[PDB]
């Protein structure tokens, strides 16, 4: 009966050192008109590239694909929790021509909320966490969209 | 609870001169068994290519991605309105080898109806309009499908 | 209100001779909290490759894309029926360099069931059948997933 | 010591029925300043596509890659003979969606001449023949270029 | 009988405003042991990208493919002249999503020299000029390589 | 004045452990009619893939691109030496989804001979050696071809 589609800026940060990996998030939620329980799917992508004067180049990409239950608390607030899979791809080119690329999948989970300040508008805020090998990647998301 | 999937022929026409740009549309609608309000997403794609004896070639493609509320009026009729984004890509090859390609996005909106002459069948008719720079693109769609 | 996502192993077998074509299936089902009728979409892909000492190589791929109604019988059992389209691609390289590739679409249908031994878990079992030219392809699927 | 590069129009014709398959040829020849014997390599590509009102579509492509000795007879005339490999790719889409593609290699040979009406100019005329399965493909070529 | 292969840095500059477009050049020359006249082919590629704080992005690429006679003056010096074709591709993305891409071919010519300070070593210096529409692109090249 | 084109089987072996990496080589040589010194360019490619019951997969590819002087000793024998660059790409997928890919370039050199048992035929035998990081890759080649 109702769908909400939001998009915004996402920012990841891993165990200390990889700095801030920037990007975006999209979410699609569905609700019934006569039940407070629905579902929400999320797509997050962040990245960062570090080049140089030397020549050494490195590029990190993070993908987060999650889904879970969403619960409407009142006409202007809802909360949700999501689980799924995180994917990271690290590229490194060591001057002048050595190239080494590694990728792996890991478990991902998250939780968020949505507010409806106007009935057809949504403000979305969530946090997502992924493990991937032994590196804990945490991402914060602030989005906006429409409920139709 | 119910979904309806329809597909058909789409035909676009822009501010006068680009002639008839032909193609297709697909829509996916979802309804609850106990609410008349649901949602519908639409995908439209049209195109046209003009070649020659000279050599000058041009190709225009239009993409329309929209979504919105659908309201069931009775067992055989429903109406919906959609909003989203239109995308146009104009290619021109000026003989013998000059190539110039331009693309942009714009706001899109539309409205339609669906009839169910039999309970598991749907007849879909809609009109979509996109702006894209200063060119108003209007597309008419007639589709058929199944409700399951 | 509820979604169930399952994945598993799929195994196809065609009119006698193509042996067992192995692969996978994914399904996405949606249910309302206050109606036993919902919908389920299915994606199946199987394949097989036969090489040699001689050199003759052949590769067969099968894709099945179906959707239909799902009906919840009680808290732990549901049944569904699906219809859609099957696609097959047969590749053959006759030594030392002749290559012949053929592909076509046909009608597909299937039926299955799902059990929920725990409320957020699903066990999925279905059978899918496709025609494609004059070759009847039948595929068996056993999957597992989560309901959220 | 000297090179000649020519390009022109090529036209193939196979055992009767495939009509005229149109396209192009490029050749690169090399000569020594103090020997009349040199070498020449050739690249030929032709094609034809037949569409419809019905829907049946077919596309034929021919590639010819050959090389051999070139002999300069006087300051304005040379003759050459080439051998190598021909490649043909036949595509057929039988309405509404059956697709069948076949390709194979075969022996190719050819012979030609070049005239130099001015010392830095060349006029090239050759004929190429390929077998490929049991289909004899014969191609005529008329090119022009520069000797530097 | 002898070949020389050199590579180096290339830098283009067009009618005033496009600044310095950086890149590389490769050349392959061939000589006979008993004639001072031979041939040389050249491949040049340069580029430049300008991004921003605003968002407007532009990317210019230049390709130069030329060939011509090379004349050995003594054991350590040779001169050559080349002619061929220049290709330029200008990309521009006007924020937030307008994209306009244009490309064309034009005549190219150049001239250079090579020194052999040691018999198996070469130092290459040349200048290339291309027109392309009405924009005169001039490129300077300094390369090094081996004669074998 | 004369060219010789040969192709054959190549087999690489690295410092002990990577076993036998199989593949091919192509060479193009050019000779003048009145000098025993000419040039020859070589392209070598070998590979090996190791899969499993477990799931761990690894794939190694080796590319060798070399060129150098060729000297004709008599009407039936010639010797040559080549230098250039070797490239290796090692892929490893650690079950169930970790992927790690590394590539680098290194110096390559080789030496060979060619016999002409008949004037338009050639038998080619060479050995190529590449370093690439700290791994010494040695490849043996036996080819056949035509002199025209």
């Amino acid at each position: 009966a109702t769908s909400t589609v939001t998009g915004g800026y996402a920012q990841s940060d891993a165990q200390g050192q990889m700095n801030k990996m920037g990007g975006f998030n999209l979410k699609y939620r569905y609700e019934e008109d006569n039940s407070p329980l629905g579902v929400i799917g999320s797509f997050t992508y962040t990245e960062k590239s570090r080049t140089a004067s030397s020549g050494d180049y490195n590029k990190n990409q993070y993908y987060g694909i999650t889904a879970g239950p969403a619960y409407r608390i009142n006409d202007w607030a809802s909360i949700y929790g999501v689980v799924g899979v995180g994917y990271g791809k690290f590229q490194t080119t060591e001057y002048p021509t050595y190239k080494n690329d590694t990728s792996d999948y890991g478990f991902s989970y998250g939780a968020g909320l949505q507010f409806n300040p106007m009935e057809n508008v949504a403000l979305d805020f969530s946090y997502e966490q992924s493990r991937i090998r032994s590196v804990d990647v945490g991402t914060w998301i602030a989005g906006v969209g429409y409920r139709f």
